[PDB]
């Protein structure tokens, strides 16, 4: 099985825990022993910034701060999501769907989960709809 870093898991309890990023993006090493982070991205970053930096080619996984000036308030929503693109070969598709639930699992506190297999699924409108699902 492929081992979540702890490093994950520092990041993304930085973000819950001390807000202080908007969104964490994780990848497999070389080995594809263990996943790792990615993209540690600070508080101001859009998610546009998240979203242009994902391989079309290629999986990824995300936590992403969603935030909102909505009725309760200006909430925020972990929003775990699993970037498996239709055209990454099957071998990455196959490492990152296989290994899902252990990051899952290991970032305790997620709040909305979404599955992006396109640009449309992977699109501010897709996300932010289901962010407040």
């Amino acid at each position: 099985g492929i081992a979540v870093s702890d490093d994950c898991v520092q990041k993304f309890n930085e973000l819950k825990l001390g807000h202080q990023h908007r969104y964490v993006t994780f990848k497999m090493n070389a080995s594809n022993t263990e996943v790792v982070v990615e993209h540690v991205g600070g508080p101001n970053a859009t998610y546009e910034d998240f979203k242009s930096q994902l391989p079309e080619r290629d999986c990824r996984y995300a936590i992403f701060d969603y935030e909102f000036q909505v009725d309760g308030g200006q909430r925020n929503k972990i929003t775990f999501i699993l970037w498996a693109p239709d055209s990454a070969p099957i071998k990455s598709k196959m490492m990152y769907t296989s290994t899902k639930d252990s990051i899952k699992k290991k970032l305790v506190g997620i709040q909305v989960e979404v599955q992006a297999t396109d640009a449309a699924e992977i699109s501010e409108d897709a996300v932010s709809e289901r962010a407040k699902k």
